[PDB]
């Protein structure tokens, strides 16, 4: 069987080396229609004699029936690791990519099939096509229409992406993302969407290029398939949107995407809820154009319940607590969003997350959220009767006695007593825990924003009579008097307003 070509092989090599571009064309066809034999393709393989001659004849031809059979051999040889090694050694890779510069898809399919098999098999072939300029062509090859073609070209761009930060920018340089997301908002085929998603997912793991797909509409197109029945896909369409969320904060025309996300917060896979609660956190950090869209679709309802699903788990807790904070500061439906937390029974599950086993970053967002919630004074009465002002004042000491920075809490944990002191009974509860020496201690901090919220909870506290008969001791009727000269002005204002309500 195979003992035939094992000696007839060197014959066909010589006739390939000939000059006449007809005694080499149809001669190479003889090699192909023999490669259809798993017994004798082994013989073409085992001896890498013409393995160069096939490669060499490919990039030195002008007839199309040549390349139809020429590269087809290279395909029909990728079926075993034995052959792959020969194709790399024979310099085929910086030549197989030249066939990507053809319109005849019969050549292109046979070509990109080999390049796919090499990457997901042949070691040491990544550095190859990276340098044969194929990163350009593979992108520019995303004009064709044969679903399975673009489903392979996108995958060959995945391996050539997960690795070097430099291989991506070629994709960022020539159409790339704007031609990529086109494959996501025009094609029904499922496998191609998943293959394309891993590309867009990999491209989104460095802030250097994240603001490129977003301007290309990547958030919009990726929002189309969030509901797609292929669950093995949506988990890629989500991790991408979580990384991208640092760019669409200042982007418009993206509304309905949120509406499909706020719904997913009550789904089966706890994975999706986690990434979904994160997608809404960074899509809200400083932008009251998305916020109002989240509220009028029941965002607060969807989040309090989601905060209540887990509780002890913190992968869910942070991006939802840190979300509700964004939906409770500087926007139109502010007061309503501060109300809606209470009506939907939020106050408990919020103050509960102050207590352990919760760790520091969640406690940051929670403390900031309680400052936010206290703006509608209806929220004061429960927080007082919820066991909150204590665990605030202790957390402050936990972050104080040793002075993310604990000082970032000392500010927010005091600045939440300032929006809490605007209620009458809470000023007694603060006064009751015998804390006035600590707020006075804070003023001496020569930092900055800590100066403000310190005097803030004192300025609110001193409106009553007995605070003058208390803060005037301990050592305040002088350090504030040597603070009015502060460069910061809201810091000076507060540092003075205390000094007033003390004389009479
Ligand atoms: O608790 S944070 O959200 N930390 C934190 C940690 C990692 C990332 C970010 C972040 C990334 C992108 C966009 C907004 N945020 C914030 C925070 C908030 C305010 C201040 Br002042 C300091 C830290």
């Amino acid at each position: 069987d195979a003992e035939l070509a094992t000696r007839a092989i060197p014959e066909l090599t010589k006739l390939l080396n000939d000059e006449d571009q007809v005694v080499v064309n149809k001669a190479a066809v003889m090699v192909h229609q023999l490669s259809k034999k798993e017994a004798s393709r082994h013989a073409i393989m085992r001896s890498p004699q013409m393995v160069s001659a096939i490669v060499r004849t490919m990039q030195n031809t002008n007839d199309v029936e040549t390349a139809r059979c020429t590269a087809g051999t290279l395909h029909n040889l990728s079926h075993h690791r034995e052959g792959l090694l020969a194709i790399f050694k024979s310099g085929g890779i910086p030549a197989l990519v030249k066939m990507l510069g053809s319109p005849v898809d019969s050549v292109l399919f046979y070509a990109i099939t080999t390049l796919h098999n090499l990457l997901l098999h042949q070691e040491g072939a990544k550095m190859a096509v990276r340098l044969a300029g194929g990163l350009q062509k593979m992108v520019a090859l995303l004009n064709k229409t044969n679903v399975k073609f673009l489903a392979i070209t996108t995958d060959c761009l995945q391996i050539l992406a997960y690795g070097n930060q430099e291989s991506k920018l070629i994709i960022l340089a020539s159409g790339g993302p704007q031609a990529l997301v086109n494959i996501m908002r025009t094609y029904t085929y499922e496998k191609l969407l998943w293959t394309t998603s891993r590309v867009l997912k990999v491209l989104s793991v460095c802030s250097s290029n994240k603001p490129a797909i977003v301007e290309a509409g990547g958030m919009q197109a990726l929002g189309l398939h969030l509901t797609d029945p292929s669950q093995r896909l949506v988990q890629n369409c989500l991790w991408t949107l979580r990384n991208l969320s640092d760019a669409a904060t200042k982007q418009e025309g993206m509304e309905g995407l949120l509406g499909t996300l706020v719904q997913l917060l009550g789904s089966d896979d706890i994975n999706v809820v986690t990434c979904a609660a994160g997608i809404l956190s960074n899509l809200t950090c400083n932008n009251y154009k998305n916020k109002m869209m989240v509220c009028q679709v029941g965002g607060i309802e969807a989040l309090v319940r989601t905060v209540l699903r887990a509780g002890d788990r913190e992968d869910i807790t942070e991006p939802a607590i840190c979300a509700l904070r964004h939906l409770t500061s500087r926007h139109q439906e502010a007061e309503m969003a501060q109300n809606a937390v209470r009506l939907h029974y939020g106050l408990p599950v919020v103050v509960k997350l102050l207590h352990p086993p919760s760790h520091w970053p969640l406690i940051k967002a929670t403390v900031g959220l309680i400052r936010n919630l206290a703006l509608c004074p209806a929220n004061h009465a429960p927080l007082r009767e919820q066991g909150a002002i204590p665990r605030l004042v202790q957390l402050l000491v936990r972050a104080h006695q040793d002075t993310v920075r604990m000082e970032e809490i000392v500010e927010g944990c005091t600045g939440a007593l300032h929006i809490l002191a605007r209620d009458v009974h809470n000023r007694i509860v603060i006064r009751g825990l015998n804390t006035i020496p600590l707020f006075v201690q804070l003023l001496y901090s020569p930092i900055e924003n800590i100066q403000r919220v310190a005097a803030g909870v004192l300025c609110e506290l001193a409106q009553d009579k007995e605070a003058a008969e208390a803060i005037e001791a301990e050592g305040a009727t002088a350090p504030l008097t040597e603070l009015l000269h502060s460069r910061n002005e809201g810091v000076a204002t507060y540092a003075a307003a205390v000094l007033f309500r003390m004389s009479e």
